[PDB]
């Protein structure tokens, strides 16, 4: 950047000249009347040109030339080095009239030259280089730069209640891991001169967004100043001499949402004091930009670490069940023993990166009058958004994420978020606009609404599913199915076995004795799930379209379902699509379907579609310690996993 | 897209078939249990193929070929043209058993095929091309697409106060020309199968985005109908046979703004009718996406079509002055007889563009206690922001916008819109963030702000304008300079005139006996002016920064100041910067300077500057009915320009 100076009739000037800038001066304005001529000498690390309507001539540091005095004959005036208290520099202009080669006046312009940038790790390497030419500006993709920032959303001591971004304090030094860094270099003699100070700053709209701390250490231990953020819009900072680092730690206070994109600005200005009652004028200012990491969805795809597990103390088989799964695997379970199934309803296990740290963040269910808080701990972060009112819809049961699809050429490297919705014009139940308003903010899982307020409960997990496919790359849906439920009861009931009876063992049911001939006889069913399996198509086609799927990355397994008044639907007997996905070994729901040969035949059925892809099957009991099933489940999971591979800033996102 | 169609167990299936689609069909399900093998048959127009596992074969009309039932064998099913009343579009299967070569059973399929397109000019020609594959994104650029929309801001008819789009009615025919055109067309037999119906819509948020509009011919006239828009969310659309389209026009009812980004979308749907009490199955859903045109302000390089001036009725002197300058060009002059300057004030004139149609569009400065609408009129349009309290700084005196520039590689096609503040950390003056936001949101001109709070008015035209270089595709910025003015009266002072007299003829100002001798001999003033042109010099460089200049385009004119008590300068004589631009020909407001020869010493200093540019220069007095000068001009001027010729949409604004 070239910046205006000028000389001053015929006083002198004195000037703090800022590294990667330089200087136009004017020495026309004070030159005295009449004068003619001008000459000029300038001090060893002063670089001057003369520049006579656009052409630039450089000149020696002391040279008798003159040049005529015209308001479009201008000095140029470069530094390549900081000053230090050895220095003296400066350019000294003369002046001349027509009679004699005697200078009559002269002015003269003192410099002090001081290296200022205010640098962050904007190349995403985890170190933070010395002036990124980048750093102002944020781009995605595998050549994008620009800075990142973490929402810091965990807590790292469990003594107060809240997450570490909440207030202006830190605490403990740890949490400086979770923070970006932003470092102040400077150079320069002993002190600015008189009359500068520098000075960081945010806008008021960006002191919600974030939170920068200075780490001092005096005598009696280290602290944490926090000199911008809420209520704080800058900070004077302290000049030392010499080369000098100021080392700030940033934090995030939110996620990108509606209405915030989820990118912040820092400057730093060198300002001058020009007199009292007059703002200050800023000499010079550089800028960094930081982009908030978003919160992202893992789906059943990648590796699972935990499996959390809510079920109540004394439903053993569920528990010795699930055990004996997750031993199988390297997992690790932990149970606790809010709704029934809150653990999957109520929280939705994301995380968040940035090139030195990221951690897990737990997603809240809308306000249950009481918000879920006790997995907020260390590196495991908490995040909720307040409503509208709620509906079963909100329930995080109906929030799902596919694995990574190509789409019309169209890459989604971290998958699509899956939301249940109604129809447009139906007037039908759809989760909360500030929940899909925060979902399609995060932009790097770009959400699809599928259609499930068909069922009562209204959640995709009811009807669909994911599935990697064991030694490759690809995955399978899963979709519940009622025509292949009638296609095998249908069959079973040609090969003889009618009488065959569900839900045996579950003693709450016995006396309804429902066999095949008994559920194939029920005409009204029969109308009701044809409707059902139309819904289930319609989002067949949603998610073929959307995720860029064939019919061959499908499997149907059985399922059938109730109406009720709403004509809304409601699990028969229990959904085995919604299942616990560890990847070749699955949890499936325990049906309790027509036995045939002393087997579960709708067990046999689906073990017959999976095994041979190499997925294992173990059916989970959850309803027998209930005596019977009225297609409520009372038992949850949730899985834990790795995050992807793929960094989500080489995503690009569209437009 | 693939749709999902099963066979039915056993009954035969009706459905609609859209063109464009193709069905997947389960001929499994439908097969009575035991069944073995089936076969098929179809009609002309129906194409079939047997899929086995992923694998397709195309089937013979009537063939007797059988295949293996499995419910990885489908069908896929194709047509190619809509039904009539002479089709009979059907495929039927036929099941075997194990024993035996005839059908135990049957099932099929009938179709009715139509098309059905929602059409727009998305390929910005002005005509409506036929179901563009773009039609449902918006690119920017010259190989961008996707259709336009203009905000329908301007009257038709005097007889109503408000603009075209504040109501949902339409009267004039002209009304028509301004919106933009969407057509649905449609094929197939005299009526839609039982239990469909074809219905348009848009979502609630675009509501107030939009209206759209039928035209009806009955017998008494024309007639126009309003079926989308502000409380009307969709529309039942009737079924026409054969080929038939269906007119729609489009308004846009709002500018983007902050929290709106100009984009808005229509949707037509298939809708099936299940039962009552249940929701519409939307069959098929074809969406068109517009954008909503900018607001877009003209720099002073582009041709003058309308002066507009405001003055009193007795100010002869500036009257005659103008309408001369006026008669030198091809312009028109209007003369007005809200404040003294509100024509330049209170009103800024832009266009909008869309590529059916544009007009100019007046925007309206914030409430003054009463808008002005008196410009409103036919394809003269009106918007306006209402704010947070108003300040000077609101006006639009503090309002320009620069010629096309190149900064740092990166072109600005439509020039960048410059608004004068104060310093971030200065707590000072700044325009409402609503007026702000707003030109911010229309993005085609990526606004600057510059420093006009040292002025005690606050208003970027009292210090800067630009003007084209004659006979050249350039452009000079012109700056007010207090240096340049120093300089000046020094030589004169120098050259024997320190005694020369300003605001000579103003019998106001005669008791003050001005000279150059009294304003050099004021030592405060003096002080008051450096600091003035350091004001002066923090812009200048934000200019070459942000708009690419160079010494090389600037000239500086003499300029002086006063300051007052908020140490804000006002003119101490009138502010020459601040002209009417009329291509070569520039209306300049008479200085009254120190008369040499006389000669006004400003007056000839500006044409020496100018004149050799090929600039002619006319000095307009608009002081002297008024008697003095105490720093407020009385008058106003604002040039009405033709709209730019690149077009907004071939621009590619940053992300
Ligand atoms: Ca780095
Ligand atoms: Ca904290
Ligand atoms: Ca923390
Ligand atoms: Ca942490
Ligand atoms: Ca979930
Ligand atoms: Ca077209
Ligand atoms: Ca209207
Ligand atoms: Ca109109
Ligand atoms: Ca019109
Ligand atoms: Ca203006």
């Amino acid at each position: 950047r070239e910046r205006t100076v000028r000389l001053q009739y015929g006083s002198r000037v004195e000037a703090v000249y800022v590294l990667g800038t330089y200087l136009w001066t004017d020495v026309y304005s004070a030159a005295p009347a009449g004068a003619q001529t001008f000459s000029l000498k300038h001090s060893e690390h002063v670089w001057v040109e003369v520049v006579r309507d656009g052409e630039a001539e450089e000149v020696a540091t002391n040279g008798k030339q003159r040049w005529l005095l015209s308001p479009s004959t201008t000095l140029r005036v470069t530094m390549s080095q900081a000053s230090t208290e050895a220095s003296s520099d400066k350019v000294t202009v003369n002046y001349y009239d027509e009679e004699g080669s005697i200078p009559i006046d002269q002015a003269g312009l003192f410099l002090t030259a001081i290296e200022i940038s205010l640098d962050v790790d904007a190349d995403r390497d985890g170190v933070v280089e010395k002036n990124n030419p980048k750093k102002a500006s944020w781009t995605w993709g595998p050549e994008g730069q620009g800075a990142i920032l973490l929402v810091n959303c965990d807590r790292e001591t469990p003594w107060l209640p809240k997450e570490d971004c909440r207030d202006e304090k830190v605490y403990s030094k740890e949490d400086l891991k979770d923070m970006s860094q932003m470092i102040l270099r400077t150079k320069g003699p002993d002190r600015l001169p008189a009359g500068y100070e520098i000075v960081l700053y945010i806008s008021m709209s960006d002191s919600d967004k974030v939170g920068v701390f200075y780490v001092e250490n005096p005598f009696f231990g280290q602290r944490y100043i926090h000199i911008l953020g809420r209520r704080k819009l800058y900070h004077v900072v302290k000049y030392t001499g010499g080369s000098a680092e100021l080392l700030f730690f940033v934090e995030g206070l939110c996620f990108p949402d509606e209405g915030f994109s989820g990118l912040v600005s820092i400057h730093v200005s060198l300002l001058e004091y020009m007199a009292q009652d007059i703002p200050l004028t800023p000499i010079f200012t550089d800028t960094v930009i930081f982009r908030i990491a978003p919160w992202i969805m893992t789906p059943n795809i990648l590796p699972p670490v935990s499996v959390f597990v809510c079920c109540m103390k004394d439903n053993y088989l569920f528990l010795k069940e699930v055990k004996n799964l997750v031993e199988k695997t390297n997992c690790e379970l932990k149970v606790c023993f809010r709704g029934d199934r809150w653990i999957q309803d109520e929280i939705e296990f994301g995380y968040i990166e940035a090139p030195h740290k990221g951690f897990p963040v737990v997603l809240d269910s809308p306000r249950k009058d009481f918000p879920v808080k006790e997995l907020l701990g260390p590196d495991f972060g908490y995040v909720t958004r307040e409503p509208e009112s709620v509906t079963s819809l909100d329930s995080f049961g109906n929030l799902e994420v596919s694995p990574p699809v190509t789409v019309n050429g169209k890459t989604y490297p971290l998958g699509r978020i899956l939301i249940g919705s109604s129809f447009p014009l139906s007037g039908g139940r759809r989760m909360t606009k500030v929940v899909r308003d925060f979902l399609k903010a995060q932009q790097v899982q770009a959400p699809v609404e599928l259609y499930s307020d068909w069922l009562t409960v209204g959640h995709v997990d009811e009807f669909m599913s994911f599935v990697p496919i064991p030694g490759t790359k690809k995955f399978l849906l899963l979709m519940a199915s009622t025509s292949a439920c009638y296609k095998l009861f249908r069959e079973k009931q040609k090969d003889g076995h009618g009488e065959a009876i569900m839900f045996k063992g579950l003693g709450g049911m016995s006396s309804k004795r429902i066999t095949i001939n008994k559920i194939l006889s029920n005409e009204s069913l029969v109308q009701e799930n044809l409707y059902f399996q139309r819904c289930l198509d319609w989002n067949r086609d949603i998610l073929k379209k959307e995720l860029g799927l064939t019919e061959q990355d499908i499997i149907d397994l059985p399922a059938l379902f109730k109406m009720d008044e709403d004509h809304r639907a409601r699990a028969f007997f229990p959904n085995m699509v919604n299942m616990i996905v560890l990847d070749k070994d699955l949890g499936i729901p325990k049906p309790f379907g027509p036995q045939v040969e002393e087997e579960c035949c709708l067990e046999m059925h689906v073990r017959g579609l999976l095994e041979p892809l190499g997925l294992e099957c173990t059916f989970i009991d959850d309803i027998s310690a209930y005596h019977k099933f009225l297609g409520e489940v009372h038992c949850g999971t949730n899985v834990r996993r790795k995050p992807f591979t793929f960094k989500w800033w080489h995503m690009v996102p569209s437009r």
